[PDB]
């Protein structure tokens, strides 16, 4: 393995910086390459070009903004294992798992594709309203709203870098992609299918460089249209503020529950919440981060958990191990103090605490309390608290306690009680005896309160990325 | 008794010869109503023909204040028009005002889907990039003159949800009523009329199969036959409509399977209340069930307790089971009954007949070899048939030729929807007798219950065209 | 010399007896297609029956990779299938193998249109507070097997626009292609078997009208009836289907109407183009030019000029005008020429027929006594029909049995918006000949010229219907 | 006459310690008080709100349309009892006055039937992985929470209403901050949805100073929804403090009109002067710049001033055509821009006049866009014409303006006008007409600096509500 000198994709051209900021793997501290480190002259550079190609691009047929996103989702799938390997050292992700992600990213780019030409208009009648305006029509047609910076997190940074791009694109909107730091080098590799499909020079650019330069910059600069962003709460309610009155999409935190009745199947219900727990060590937003089960079944469906905690392999990512190491040293340093909170205030941990580097094995804990941290905390590492309830009302309650409302899973057998919870929920989405989860990627993805704004899910986001112009007339 | 008079370009017209209606649990006599010639039916098309270019033009707001009129006036005068439906078709009188009621929702309900209907405009760009400054403006238009034809056992109800949904459109309607349900379809009529509908734009039809009933369908001047009666009919109707658009609400033959994990109190709850609604005489009743073995004796006794607190008697007296539309439709239930006792199935309540007044029958093991397990009888007898599977029951199910809709009785959701997903009907519901209701969903069955999909905006929608202008921007 | 195979249930099979097709332009042997019987179309309609369940149960992902590999092969093959279509059909080479790429473009859309198929929840809350917690989940289903015909005029792409649509939502087809167009039609095959369509899922049927034309319709296996073609066979189609949903594409008169303040020269060019294309052999041309006298004589000479400069000749050579597809269309279409100079209408280019042959012909003062005015003539003859109001332009375009589409030539747009809102035709082209693309857009007639809505969405919407699962939220 | 008005609070009428007393703007009269809440005071409001919304969005939407449809019909009885007041407070003509009420009670009811009749949609794992073709999704709508609605000055009661009833029939509760000029006016509409009998909680208004609530009330952490008109930078204030909070904004406007050589010039002309100097000018939909092709313009600039010169002058209760702008501050800027217009060297073709705060109507002629006047919003009664000699020059022009609300194009060639519209930078352009937000079911949205979000009754619907998603695996 060779490191290699990564340029930003800027007007159709690869530049470089002065300075650049060299990217090390998570799990080993391979170094793996480097990344420019842009100025704001730079910034301005990129979204002068993106405004300049603007008028072209949005003018453009549909089929044919279609055919340069297929050109480059067909360039992701040919490419899908070199930019996987890549991706897998980058961000301690299986290389398995990664190699899956570019192909996800290329399923959704074609969906977006084909999803976003066949948007329609629509036709109003003035005589609905008015018998005076009876003659008087209203063609209402879709347009892009300009310039969409996306912002890609550190867990998917090529599949949340084109689930924005793609539906931004389709629309005839132009793009800067900011990847995260740690993920820039995957975020530049999807930069290079999109130019190699020969993507017309400033429709989309990509901006690498330090939050301490450039952080602000990019969202306060008054050439962007639209900002759409994943990543930490903090860093969203940061990105609302600096927005202004410009239209926004933040896909924040979540602490999804996993409510468990009496009547569940309990093995399935573990199933289906360690696969949603442990996956990527936890370090995803929709994932079951707390159990609140009915105390009858509460003993044996623990069992059922620790159980299937125990096989969960714990390891590198080349080895495609369940459980990876964490993204860097202070994200594990935090899961470790909730881990040591729970056990200082009582909780009975199933599982073994161990950390290795930054590599914690999955912790597993029982009688959790509303009083210790690991109850609301989102962890972002592989720890599970199942909090015991005495009622539905209570699991409910305590549910919608929490400040992040994403998703929830409801596991039992009777479905209209369960529609009847999932209406009292304050979340996105209810999975009724299944994992919580963004997928399938047409279906709405949105969280309540603190875990963002606005709806993503293919459709959605291409709705959200657009705005109307309405031509009215009065038939003669 | 009253002579009654069809609606025909905005005045009230008796015909030569008329045609006297009874009460058929009774025999009072309740009026007369017009037995039209070819010819009058002739002046009924013309009329709406003519009245129709004004009509469409007019906006969609000044359509839907002349329906919102004409409910408001069916609920002043619910008591009065369902104290006469009530004897016209011995429909318990609170069952007779409660369809009037009903009505006017729907009335009201369809006037306000029709008004907001939009258009679309797709893009040539969509398709091909030398196309892409094309576009097309697609708004929605009246198919032209509706023909509406009305059932005996829900005169005002299944006359009103044709009228309104046709209406707003922009569409000129003929009502043609059953002659048993002509009166009730007459006094729906007066409501229009009352509420200023200009004239021609609504109109009734009323006489003898013989003279008009295929003439009705077959005359050039519909553009569209909506119609709910039996499956005989509609198979004449389709093919008298030739190419021209239909709604058929025909016969129905609706399951109710129950599992061994169902509440079957619950289940024999809404299988009698589903059952027995109207004396049976309901194309969405549940018509048999299916049940697995093991549940089959207690779901029965369960079943039979509950027909037996059935009340039977009078519409006067609001009875549960009310005397049958006539003697010949009480004849052919007879038949069905006795050729089931023939064949072996156990009688859990007995067949009892005072006059065309049958109490109501339910048989256990009831097999496919009794014309029971397929007929409809439009009468109170239920057939319980057993089955071993669930695949049984799915294949018992879809061999009738209807499929109007179903009810499944379980605990397990996820199953009963993939059981849903088999079952060759419009609608399934799931724990609840099988129920056109609420008005707003759609309502359709497959096989030969019939064509189109009926619910309000799925009326408004069947009963309209579009028109595309297309253009190049420049 | 070849003797083409239908497909059935995934196998290439001959029958007893073939039908040798010839060329229409030449008297070339193109080689034969099987003489099927109508035990031959039972066992094609069960075989497809049984493949139904299956399919239905395939993701819509599934069905769609299926439909992309087949465009994929026809892209592949267009060559090929466009130079024996070309033959078959006498249509210009390029503009057949343009008819096979553009079948490829519209299952490609078809396929990514019908994967989006989305549902609808409806709440009961929305008609009465008693039922807020009842739920409806509206699905949509496939309507099972569909019978596709299509016309000899776009024996690929007509046929494809069809199956497609139908395919993507989990129905199963058999298509039925005319007998001259029945080679090309089992090379539109050929490219769905090459794609590895399952076993009985598509299939096709030939022979001769008289042995299987009913019977391949009044089958009951047949759920819908997708045809193409005359006003006349249509009419019969619509009796033999009963209620079963159809969608029927028959006889066009489309008029282009041309006011004072036209742009002369684009009007001519857009007239020309759309009246003369395929020889007049389509259901879209302009049929009947209505001028205002004002303008006539400079537009029907500016249409002269460009009629003149059409190519007579030879399918092999891309001629504008190539002979017709047989001496009876030719006999037609020479009578109907006859009778227009007969009654005095001026030819302003001379009728010449060599074979079937016929030289572009232009009639000016033609009037509505002349067949021509009228009938649908499906040969290279345009009347030009003098008018002295809009009024006069309107009622004439509307006495016509037919309405396809219509034009409208004219720099006042929203007057014409206005004229369009009264014209009895599914689409009006602004100030361009009428045509059905792009073919994502409606496609639609009124009176006589068909039954349904098609275009890619709306032939999807057609070929499929809801079931609907009701439940009560605890 | 002068009465001491009461904020409707968990379906209590509520007066505070401090009021601000509210003159009308014409004359001075005295027309009474509104409370002037505290921030604790504010606190209730907000926790009567979120209280009742519990059994609100749970009841049926039949039940919440009843709700709204009383309501509407209470606002028609008293229309003339609220438009005497409303014109004199904000210094509208009476009947145009009496005649927003109306268009309010015609919003609401509309609202009301629009928003009982959405839908969700059921969507289908197997359209995008084969593995998921047994998983569907049943989605639903759902409510936001607690809206708070701002209306403007200038339509106290109809943008009170366009805000209040769409966000009602989906299941928000709503508090009403009206403009403390047009505070007694949202107070009168509050008194119609209590007659009406809608529950306590669930619709509340507040009434305050700037300096005591101005920025509380939106920075209040139950707020899940703003929706506020007015001036682009107080809009720009809220963008600022609704954080992560979705919001809709009614901004300004500087609406152009088109006029190409082919246009009919009288049609031309009386659509510019009904729409630029209606209400004084006093709205963000209006005509306030003529971008003319030279050719045309000597001959649509006499057209324009032969009408203008014919509008009455004078006061509200004489529904006058130009009324006093709403306080001294505004006709001091309105003056401003017609000073600096006519030292650059524009032609008055109509007089300048002030009385009070009674400005004439200006119409200026050979316009440059060097001038304050072709790009600032004047909120007042002056129009510039702007000559052009090519298409391209005007739809420059057009868009080089901050704003971008609407446009109004005037051709015979409509297909020209299509391909013209798609280029301005705008939410709305009418062909041959004066720009309108109506009718009421038609989007109303703005470009740039004029908005964020997508009003019409069904836009504003969707725009309040959210979705959730219940999925499930078929077996």
């Amino acid at each position: 393995f060779m490191a290699k000198q990564y340029k930003n994709l800027v007007n159709g051209e690869w530049k470089l910086s002065e300075n650049e900021i060299t990217i090390y793997a998570p799990a080993t501290g391979e170094e793996l390459g480097s990344v420019p480190a842009m100025t704001q002259a730079e910034v301005d550079a990129v979204y002068a070009s993106a405004k300049k190609a603007l008028s072209d691009w949005r003018t453009l047929s549909y089929v044919e903004r279609a055919a340069y996103l297929h050109k480059a989702a067909d360039i992701l799938v040919r490419d899908a294992e070199k930019i996987g390997a890549i991706l897998s050292k980058e961000v301690a992700k299986g290389h398995k798992a990664a190699v899956s992600e570019v192909i996800r990213t290329a399923e959704i780019i074609n969906y977006a594709a084909e999803e976003g030409l066949r948007m329609e208009g629509e036709v109003l009648e003035g005589g609905s309203f008015e018998a005076a305006s009876k003659k008087k029509i209203a063609i209402v047609r879709r347009e892009p709203v300009g310039l969409v910076l996306a912002i890609s997190p550190f867990n998917y940074p090529v599949n949340l870098a084109g689930s924005k791009i793609a539906p931004a694109l389709i629309a005839g909107n132009v793009v800067a992609l900011k990847p995260p730091t740690q993920g820039s080098i995957s975020g530049l590799l999807l930069a290079e299918a999109f130019a190699e499909a020969g993507i017309p020079a400033g429709v989309f650019n990509t901006i690498t460089g330090r939050g301490s330069v450039i952080g602000d910059y990019i969202v306060e600069h008054e050439a962007v249209n639209f900002i759409n962003f994943t990543g930490s709460t903090p860093i969203g309610e940061g990105i609302g503020k600096l927005a202004g009155m410009r239209p926004i999409m933040l896909e924040l935190g979540g602490k999804d529950s996993a409510i468990v009745l009496e009547d569940a199947d309990l093995a399935l219900a573990a199933k289906n919440i360690v696969a949603g727990a442990f996956g990527y060590s936890g370090q995803r937003s929709t994932a079951v981060k707390r159990v609140l089960v009915m105390d009858k079944v509460a003993d044996q469906l623990a069992a059922e958990i620790k159980t299937l905690v125990e096989k969960l392999s714990v390891g590198m990512p080349e080895d495609d191990a369940d459980i990876t190491p964490l993204i860097d040293t202070s994200a594990a340093d935090f899961v470790e103090g909730l881990i040591k909170d729970a056990t200082d205030k009582g909780a009975t941990a199933l599982t073994a605490f161990n950390r290795e580097g930054n590599l914690i094995s999955p912790v597993l804990f029982d009688h959790v309390t509303t009083d210790m941290r690991l109850a609301w905390e989102e962890p972002f590492g592989p720890v599970l608290p199942i909090i015991r309830v005495t009622t539905v009302e209570e699991a409910i309650k305590i549910s919608n306690e929490s400040e992040y409302g994403l998703q929830a899973s409801i596991f039992t057998t009777n479905f209209p009680k369960a529609f009847g919870i999932a209406e009292q929920l304050e979340v996105g989405t209810v999975h009724l005896n299944n994992k919580t989860q963004r997928g399938t990627d047409n279906f709405p993805f949105l969280g309540a309160k603190k875990s963002g704004a606005g709806v993503q899910g293919v459709k959605y986001s291409i709705e959200a990325m657009t705005t109307v112009k309405s031509v009215v007339f009065d038939i003669q």
